[PDB]
């Protein structure tokens, strides 16, 4: 009596699938450890990744659904849901967490306010949660500035990720008080085996260091990459080398 | 008996206008001094700018026609013409010059060979002429590498310009033996009045210096911008502050 069809690239299927998941809270929290380059047994925080566990049992990665949530203008609904779930699960432990915010939320000032209202409701978790924005969807300088101020006021921290293409604006970061900067994986990929990549990394680390901004390398896959990242003095690392995204533990 | 019409955005007019200019050698050489940031009375070279002097007497800037030469696939014809004219006018003096090469020329291996043939014909000017490529139209790493090798072999030098967005590849420049790197004007614009721009410039200068690659700032307009560029240790400057593009002298 129960049939299933392949959803593929069908906008109808996706629309139905996602509106339902949003309404029914079908999204679950996955985590990846973010860890000190100098001593990988030392955990900085756990990055929270969104997982859709559909009715047929399969888990769907944020990389897969986020573009559809965008297309339908629901990314703000996702953040509201993700943020409330994360603030709830943090009651159970003492670890620090990082969670993305999309531009849809930052642009829409009502949504953005709702976020702050929620945060204000859990000022006791402030020190344990960092919000991240991917370089792809940075708002304007003045929005960055107001966002960081409000968060610092509420007791929470802010960070950027997938950083690198916009090194231009490194100077513009000097007063934001970011917790850290996550460097896109492409700039460290196979860097033990591609030394020409090092000079850029050396430049970012030195400039970021002069403004007190720790660097954390993304998507580290290899003991080789890790050894270079560590050698060159970066603060943190994350990636498949420390495991796949998994549920809490 | 002689009438003229406005050429505007008319592809027909432009096609006719440019094919004629190319065939009849209607392009003239303009120059801008490129000068030491530490001592602006000290001239590094003169950048050669292409000017179309049409029949109605008006002069048309490369910025205006190059996009049409592209559209029609004639940019290689322009380089051949520009390069031969430049090598001819250098016989008259002892100044150093810099001249662009387009991607159309670098891609087409026959054209590229013609260039080398011409260069080989004037090996006596090698030390006085630098070829430049804008960051917009950099070829692949291996083409850059072969191009620089052949030029160094012929006795000529090579440089990149409008550099900045691709700081990623700074490491990839370490063995090219570029004569210098020209920094896009946007990174120094009003930099005495926009200090957040300095940290990026500091990063480029330090990384470029570690690989022996002098930095030269483009499109400097202001005594203020100049004073910062000089303070921060960059090698060279060019722009409207030292005059408009004019014919030889
Ligand atoms: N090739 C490679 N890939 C690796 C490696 N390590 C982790 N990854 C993958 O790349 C992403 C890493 O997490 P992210 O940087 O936070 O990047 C995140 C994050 O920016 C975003 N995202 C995830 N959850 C949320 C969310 O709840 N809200 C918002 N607005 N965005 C989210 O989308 C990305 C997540 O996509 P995911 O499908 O979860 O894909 C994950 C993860 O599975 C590695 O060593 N190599
Ligand atoms: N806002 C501002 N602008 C300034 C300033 N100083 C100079 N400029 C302008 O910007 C360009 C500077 O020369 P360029 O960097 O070599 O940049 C050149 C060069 O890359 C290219 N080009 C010029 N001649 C040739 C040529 O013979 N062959 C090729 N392939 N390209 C050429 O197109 C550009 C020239 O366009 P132009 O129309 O000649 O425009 C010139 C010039 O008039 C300044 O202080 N402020």
């Amino acid at each position: 009596q129960s049939l299933v069809a392949d959803v593929g690239d069908d906008h109808h299927a996706w629309h139905r699938l996602l509106d339902q998941a949003l309404n029914q809270r079908r999204f679950e929290l996955f985590f990846q450890p973010v860890v000190a380059a100098q001593d990988t047994q030392l955990v900085l925080h756990y990055k929270v990744l969104s997982r859709l566990l559909d009715e047929q049992g399969q888990t769907i990665p944020a990389g897969r659904f986020l573009p559809w949530l965008e297309r339908f203008g629901w990314t703000a609904r996702l953040d509201r849901l993700m943020l409330e779930r994360v603030l709830e699960q943090m009651a159970g432990h003492e670890e620090s967490l990082a969670l993305n915010l999309s531009s849809a939320t930052l642009a829409d000032p009502q949504a953005l306010n709702k976020v702050f209202e929620i945060l204000r409701a859990h000022s006791n978790l402030g020190a344990r949660l960092t919000l991240e924005i991917g370089e792809e969807q940075l708002p304007e300088q003045a929005v960055l500035e107001q966002l960081t101020r409000r968060l610092r006021e509420l007791g929470f921290s802010l960070s950027l990720q997938r950083f690198g293409g916009r090194f231009s604006m490194i100077g513009n970061l000097a007063r934001l008080g970011l917790a850290y900067l996550k460097i896109d994986g492409s700039y460290i990929r196979a860097i033990d085996q591609e030394s020409d990549k090092r000079l850029f990394i050396e430049a970012i680390q030195r400039a970021a260091h002069s403004i007190d901004l720790p660097l954390i390398a993304e998507r580290v896959e290899t003991e080789g990459e890790l050894s270079v990242i560590r050698e060159m003095g970066l603060y943190g690392v994350q990636g498949q080398l420390f495991g796949e995204p998994k549920p809490w533990g």
